[PDB]
C-alpha cells in the first residue's frame, strides 16, 4: 500500500538502460522530484515534473539521459558506472501530505 | 544570494516566541513545509502552506503553536525547551525542482 520503486532489471550493463517502476501511487498529486542518493536533497536533484502541464525541468544533477513518465516512473539511459546507486523520489500532493521512497541499482561493465 | 533562514531571536526565553525569517526566496513558488530537524522527513513535518490557497496544513509534528506566513517565516508561541534545535525550510518551487535550508535556536530558561 507504500509507494515503492522496483529497478528494473537490478543489475544494468554499462551502455544499458534502467527502468525505477514505481508502485502505489498516492491520489491528489502536483508531480514529481527525482535525487539521486537516500533523501530529499535539492543539491542532488535529477529532475522535477508537473503533472497538469507536462513540463520537466532539469535539477542539478540532471545528466540529459532521463526519461520521466506520467506516473512517475524515471528511466535512465546509457548508464555508466557512476550511475549506480540509491535514487529517491519525493511525490508532491495538493494536501502538502508528501511521500517519498527509494530504490536501488548496480551496473556492470560488458566484454 | 542562497536562500537563508535567519532565526529572531537566536537566543530564546522559555514562554515567549520565536520568527525564523527566511531571505532570498526563489521566484516562481507552489508552496512550503517546514520540518523539525535538519532534513525533509514527513514525519516531522510541523506545517505548510500551498501559495494562493485559504489556509496552511497541520503535518504530524504541529503542536498548535506554529504558524506559516504567505513569505514562508515560522512563528512560533509559548517556546519550551524541546523546541530548540534545527528547523528545516523546504521551498516548493513551481516548476518541482525544489529547495532547503536549515536553520537553528537555542532555549534559555
Ligand atoms: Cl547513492
Ligand atoms: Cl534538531
Amino acid at each position: 500500500a507504500k509507494l515503492t520503486i522496483e529497478s528494473t532489471p537490478f543489475n544494468v550493463a554499462e551502455g544499458k538502460e534502467v527502468l525505477l517502476l514505481v508502485h502505489n501511487l498516492p491520489q491528489h498529486l502536483f508531480g514529481y522530484s527525482w535525487y539521486k542518493g537516500e533523501r530529499v536533497d535539492g543539491n542532488r536533484q535529477i529532475i522535477g515534473y508537473v503533472i497538469g502541464t507536462q513540463q520537466a525541468t532539469p535539477g542539478p544533477a540532471y545528466s540529459g539521459r532521463e526519461i520521466i513518465y506520467p506516473n512517475a516512473s524515471l528511466l535512465i539511459q546509457n548508464i555508466i558506472q557512476n550511475d549506480a546507486g540509491f535514487y529517491t523520489l519525493h511525490v508532491i500532493k495538493s494536501d502538502l501530505v508528501n511521500e517519498e521512497a527509494t530504490g536501488q541499482f548496480r551496473v556492470y561493465p560488458e566484454l
